């Protein structure tokens, strides 16, 4: 009688629908049951939810994250020299989306990694570029790349140095009064 | 009137001026006998000479250093994945001056590259210039901009202080092609 149907790959998240194979990828791309992990670095939070639930999750459970508005902002990371492994996290709203800016300090001497991810898909992220600048007297260091999508996350890119990477000596060249300004410009491409 | 005279600090390099102590500093700041070390990295050439002897030295003794003439050039450093300590050097001619571009690969579980530009000239001359180093890859760009160091300052202190373009062997793979790394060097007047 009927042909063989496939479960949606998000059946374990509650997705009841079964589909012919040709329709399966189309459906999973749009499935509201698709789970996303909390994108706030790094280990604490075990929340999972839908893509449209991520920004509300951040607003309700991570109140220390600020959200600036605009495509060209300044990310002031304060107290870059106070001891340990440390994270700074900020959201940036522009182009109808929210981008998360992360600066992570790792101990090795210390080094810093700065990266941007979009609360959105890879196909959406590929329409943007982000630029991180450090500005100092007669000095400028700039990184430009495509934002990571939250499904991809940022840990892999940081492991690969595929982001702005700089040491304590660099941070000191650019810091003022113990704080480091990072200019962040999101553009369409 | 009566006076105790002192030799210029560059007497050993040929300066025969002797002067009262109060005017010694004023002379030495403009004295043409001031020696400069060979600016070519890292440690093997011991030559020293006056500023006007530096370009003839590089041309006589360091013939494998290539020069490109232009304000906006591509420095192609070949074989960037060679292990250990490695230097690449070339000269860029523009605005009436010569600039030395250096890429240094150093080796703690961290090989890192340092790229920096020095003017064959004085600090005062270098202050009129800016340089931009850009690495370009697929949907990626890493840029450093700064004032070139003068050859009297050298580049060792800047490299020690990461006051230059600094990148590891992992991020280099984003920019390398065929095992080589193109660095765009643009010099401008400010
Ligand atoms: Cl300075
Ligand atoms: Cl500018
Ligand atoms: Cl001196
Ligand atoms: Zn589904
Ligand atoms: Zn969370
Ligand atoms: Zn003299
Ligand atoms: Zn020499």
């Amino acid at each position: 009688a009927n042909s063989v149907l496939f479960p949606c790959k998000y059946a374990s998240s509650g997705c009841e629908i079964t589909l012919p194979h040709t329709e399966k990828a189309d459906h999973e791309e749009l499935c509201e049951f698709r789970p996303y992990s909390c994108p706030c670095p790094g280990a604490s939070c075990k929340w999972q939810g839908s893509l449209d639930a991520v920004m509300p999750h951040l607003m309700h459970q991570h109140k220390s994250i600020t959200t600036l508005q605009g495509e060209d902002i300044v990310f002031l990371a304060t107290d870059i020299n106070l001891p340990g492994a440390v994270d700074w996290v900020m959201m940036q709203s522009c182009f109808g989306f929210h981008f998360m800016l992360v600066l992570e300090k790792q101990e090795k001497h210390q080094q810093f990694f700065a990266i941007v991810q979009l609360i959105g898909t890879r196909k959406q992220a590929e329409n943007f570029a982000y630029r991180l600048e450090l500005n100092g007297h007669r000095r400028r260091l700039t990184w430009e790349a495509t934002p990571r999508s939250i499904h991809e996350g940022i840990a892999t890119a940081i492991m690969n140095s595929d982001c702005l990477v700089f040491d304590t000596s660099i941070a000191q060249l650019f810091a003022e009064n113990g704080n480091l300004g990072i200019n962040v410009t999101i553009s369409m491409c």
